[PDB]
């Protein structure tokens, strides 16, 4: 399931448990940008997903803040859980640092990053 | 600041707790018992006092007692707080697909939140 | 209609034409960023919309060079033009820079801007 | 680099011409390539790149009608050219629908796209 330890294609590294009541909870290490070690995340999952072949819609937030930096930003990922073998989380992802209103238009980045229980 | 309602542009509204160590935790209604959804989140706890927002994100799967969309929304964005208080966020909503229909599962958009409605 | 003067809501000039075969021409100024003066645009809409009360779906590009500067970027939007006494174009767009491959993950910004006959 | 045929992971191709000054003209159709597939795109990208080893920039639009269909939406692509052997083109994608004002906050779907120059 959603519940171990994922990696996206960078090395980032995603330690997630999926409760029964919809909450992720976990912690997240980032191979990008302004932070070093590990950081809190939560989030959200569909607990009762469809039985029809589709996948199970996720998403969490990690604030850049922990006890060594604050890089004063936070990223969201939205998507899904595909099972199978290889099973696989496919996410896009906003990051918004804070910024003064005169800067509040470059204060977002997005991307896509997929995620393996096997490294990259 | 971040503590209490908020009202989008659009007829939601959401109730949040920002905890000292970061946590966002609260309920969003997206317009009645049966529209209310468990929201959670993260926030900087320790931002910048030079003008700069805070910023923070939450996500909303979109499963309570009474229905289920097999979708979720994440809001990332910033507080700007003062007399004029907002939260400016951009956000994206999944929804479970299969793999042939994954090209069209995530739709993206903007949502500012406001103390009063 | 679309052919016209618009302005977004930080005060940038888009200045486009909407041709009978689906092409926009035209200028970009922007209020913001690394640029100075007009751009070059091009872009595509829908000729002949829906008339059931929807709007009008459209697309343009500027890349970020002239004959001033070059950001070595492209900005992309996304949207529809909204019909009313307060005639409108909405949109989403999407900031691409020429990056290094270590980079690319912070290449891209996203925002929202909202077009309107008359200077804010 | 960027003149000729690219290939999306999804089947998708499209046959462009990157001008002198910065224009992309050409057409985006499906893997089938059959008429009705056929949609006119243009663009802009930077017509003077850096030399550092950064990529291209560019973006492109396709308004989803033609002679045949009409699906009220277009796309917009944005991302940048990665010349070489393994010459890429990387991008994001936004396709808004035309929508009434009460169904506007489900009108733009997000994405992403990788081109190549083999099938």
């Amino acid at each position: 399931g959603i519940t171990g330890t994922w990696y996206n294609q960078l090395g980032s590294t995603f330690i997630v448990t999926a409760g029964a009541d919809g909450a992720l909870t976990g912690t997240y290490e980032s191979a990008v940008g302004n932070a070093e070690s590990r950081y809190v995340l939560t989030g959200r999952y569909d607990s009762a997903p469809a039985t029809d072949g589709s996948g199970t819609a996720l998403g969490w937030t990690v604030a850049w803040k922990n006890n060594y930096r604050n890089a004063h930003s936070a990223t969201t990922w939205s998507g899904q859980y595909v099972g199978g073998a290889e099973a696989r989380i496919n996410t896009q992802w906003l990051l918004t640092s804070g910024t003064t209103e005169a800067n509040a238009w470059k204060s977002t980045l997005v991307g896509h990053d997929t995620f393996t229980k096997v490294k990259p």
